[PDB]
């Protein structure tokens, strides 16, 4: 027996495993941005309507989600498979996968690319937080297929990042809150309240990306539509989370390499 | 082809994808420890008397009663809930199981609060990846897949713990100046103080379960033998160039916070 080549589009809910490259790293002009992997562009001034984050998921002109992070990959290196229990039911490719009518708008430095990508599939997972009408914290991600080649300009902008909630802080030691997730502004060492979005290689037409948001929002697994996260602060998580969707460490780390391998799992409409 | 059941042990380098549970979360007596997933127990005082050399970290990898590595993190999983496969390029060369996988003679000693469990696990396979600093040994992330030999219930205890984070200056909880090229590791202490953090243990793996132990920091490692040096201590590091990594452990190893369990995708050189 020789090896099985990847063939056909996934039938039903599926897994994607690949090296996924962070769209931009957090920097300062003239300094290569090598570790700040979760700088999330946050812009409340606005120029279809857009969210407060870099990406906006749209049904026509209605915001149904936001993207505060983005990793991308080409179809050639991604592993794609489906399971029947523990049995392998398909060893597939993303070549020719269908898309939904949900679109993604990309807000760049001084322009917005509407129709930049279309949503293919998605996943989401909640983690109960202390609060009443407020949605609990959720991590939602969408697989998207890029429609157009757009080259983004690097620019300095307010960026939020996850971290532990630290008090009595020095670089050598701090008091770490036992139950908290924090999100704060990371500014560049020269100041200004902003951090440079230093873009790397960017997806082209037919490439794929995963965009995600984390924070208080609602989401409908059956349709891929929810609400955009409005803003980020600190959250108390009173119970353990034994999660399933595979994005949590990538979404919550303060530092990391620009690219690493991730396996994500996706639901179709 | 109809659906293929997992069949046979992996031959050659292989992948494992599954939900992996953090061995202990960073806490304080009486408070459920729900987010601090990278409290790494740091003890420079060697157990005395000791029948083997011991690292400064929770786990010591041993061969011929000599240190060949250390473990500062541990995630564990049951084999019945892991995907295991081998590749030839992008082609699938095996859809496998860890049932009946062979082990090496490299062992893992687990230093608990007041005892060390020798032979707690045997090494099955390993991987490692470097990331050059601006500097001595290179900064590396190294991990071993291990098969647990015994259920050894640990006692929760307060101890010095180090965690990764961004290098932050001019810090408040709302905003800080984040160094552009740095990784930092610092002591995280519980809010009640004392310089220590509680290791709050989860369910303990039993014989036949699997775990992944890893170390990050300056050390040497030989992919051909699975042996290297233990990381001695952790500080801050300047990374002058981008790292495009692939061993799948970097975000789990560098995050300051997270859920106790999530899916990870790792791959291993099998001796």
């Amino acid at each position: 027996m020789g090896p099985i080549p990847p063939t056909g589009v996934p039938v039903g809910d599926f897994f994607v495993c690949g090296r996924m490259t962070t769209l931009h790293m957090g920097g300062q002009s003239g300094i290569q941005a090598t570790t700040l992997v979760n700088g999330m562009i946050y812009r409340t001034d606005h120029p279809s309507p857009v969210s407060n984050w870099e990406f906006t998921v749209l049904e026509n002109n209605t915001i149904v989600g936001a993207g505060m992070g983005c990793v991308w990959f080409q179809k050639s290196e991604a592993l794609v498979w489906t399971l029947d229990g523990q049995k392998l039911s398909g060893w597939n490719t993303l070549d020719g996968v269908g898309t939904t009518q949900l679109t993604v708008a990309w807000r760049q430095h001084n322009r917005t690319i509407y129709g930049w990508a279309n949503v293919v599939a998605w996943n989401s997972e909640e983690w109960h937080t202390n609060a009443p009408h407020q949605p609990i914290l959720r991590l939602t991600y969408w697989l998207v297929k890029i429609n157009v080649l757009s080259e983004p300009e690097d620019f300095d902008v307010v960026q939020k990042s996850p971290l532990a909630y630290l008090e009595d802080y020095t670089t050598a030691q701090s008091k770490s809150a036992i139950q908290k997730l924090n999100f704060q502004t990371f500014q560049k060492p020269e100041g200004g309240g902003t951090l440079r979005a230093q873009y790397s290689t960017t997806p082209r037409q037919g490439d794929f990306a995963v965009i995600w948001q984390i924070g208080r929002h609602n989401f409908d697994m059956s349709t891929g539509k929810g609400t955009p996260v409005e803003s980020l602060s600190d959250y108390v998580m009173p119970q353990q989370k034994d999660a399933h969707i595979g994005m949590w460490y990538r979404a919550l780390t303060s530092v990391g390499p620009r690219t690493d391998v991730l396996t994500l799992h996706f639901h179709l409409p």
